[PDB]
């Protein structure tokens, strides 16, 4: 065993037990996880600043790891594999210099459970952003809750992009009675719109689309107004007890191997970063999509991911 890891992961545990099995059997490093959000991990991370507890965060979105390189809390590599990765996204994050790399894309939308729309007395699919305030959809829409969930960050921001961040705020106002939870993972009303517990759930669309691979009753929909994205972050923690294996795993993450081993055996369909790499047959391609050209360096970033969720927390989780 050449040594040991500790990560700290934010995707599914599917995805994270296949990166550290497949790191682990290929690089001979004891290999562990501990799974939590995007932001709940942000929070723990920065909560253990004077003694870090894991030598990587990977996986989840990357806003709060742009926040993390920016307060301090991450350690600056630039894998060779960077190379690889497509230019745009090669050092997307606030502070440049590869504090955080982006290992994968995630593409915002919702997604409609058909049969239970049906049920409803609904016969129209909704198409647009707007359509998910209508109220017929009471109590039939989840969403996750920012405070955990790096997807629900995506969200806002997308919003107060798309709309201004005043009609955004009033977009999750008029949206808030369908909501009948906002849930902590990003993923839930994914798994909750294929169980039929919900109609409509808004996340990244690929979980929807391992749902719909998977038997689920779902149609994804990118929807009409446009939409964000996220980029799933991997970043070295700055004091992490096995430097050397983080830097290998940050390798590995980049690498075609690292990448395409998520989709081929750690069921998670997002569009992958490394433009060597084969890609799932159903992952998003962006250049067929209405996507905003979404701001990494703006909103992974103090003054709006802590000042936006502080006020998301004050106007729509309280009132
Ligand atoms: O919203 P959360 O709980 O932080 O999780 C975000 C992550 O969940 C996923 O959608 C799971 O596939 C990832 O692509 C994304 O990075």
């Amino acid at each position: 065993s050449k040594g040991r890891l500790v990560i700290y992961c934010s995707a599914t545990n599917v995805m994270c037990e296949n990166a550290a099995k497949t790191f682990e059997q290929k690089y001979d490093v004891k290999t562990s996880f501990i799974r939590n959000g995007s932001g709940s991990t942000f929070a723990k991370i920065e909560a253990e600043k004077n003694n870090p507890q894991a030598d990587v965060w990977y996986g989840g979105t990357l806003d709060p790891q742009s926040q993390a390189g920016e307060l301090g809390l991450l350690e600056a590599y630039r894998s060779p594999n960077i190379d690889q990765i497509m230019p745009k996204f090669q050092d997307p994050a606030k502070v440049k210099g590869n504090l955080s790399s982006a290992v994968y894309i995630g593409i915002l939308g919702f997604a409609v459970n058909t049969e239970r729309l049906k049920k409803l007395g609904i016969e129209k699919i909704p198409q647009c952003w707007n359509d998910l305030t209508d109220p017929k959809l009471k109590g039939e829409i989840q969403i996750a809750d920012p405070q955990s969930s790096g997807t629900a960050y995506t969200a806002i921001a997308t919003f107060a992009q798309l709309w201004g961040e005043d009609k955004a705020f009033d977009y999750f106002k008029h949206l808030h009675p369908n909501i009948s939870q906002y849930t902590k993972s990003g993923i839930t009303p994914a798994r909750n719109a294929a169980r039929g517990e919900t109609t409509v759930g808004i996340g990244f669309l690929h979980d929807y689309a391992l749902e719909k691979e998977q038997g689920a009753p779902l149609e994804m929909v990118v929807p009409c107004e446009g939409t964000g994205y996220e980029l799933g972050g991997v970043s070295i923690l700055k004091g992490a007890r096995n430097l050397d294996n983080a830097k290998l795993f940050v390798d590995f993450a980049l690498s075609k191997e690292g990448q395409e081993t998520a989709w081929k055996k750690g069921q998670a369909l997002q569009t992958l970063t490394n433009t060597t790499a084969e890609q799932s047959p159903l992952a998003f391609d962006l250049t067929k999509l209405k996507l905003i050209d979404y701001d990494f360096e703006k909103y992974g970033a103090s003054d709006e991911r802590k000042r936006l969720i502080n006020k998301w927390v004050d106007e729509i989780k309280l009132a």
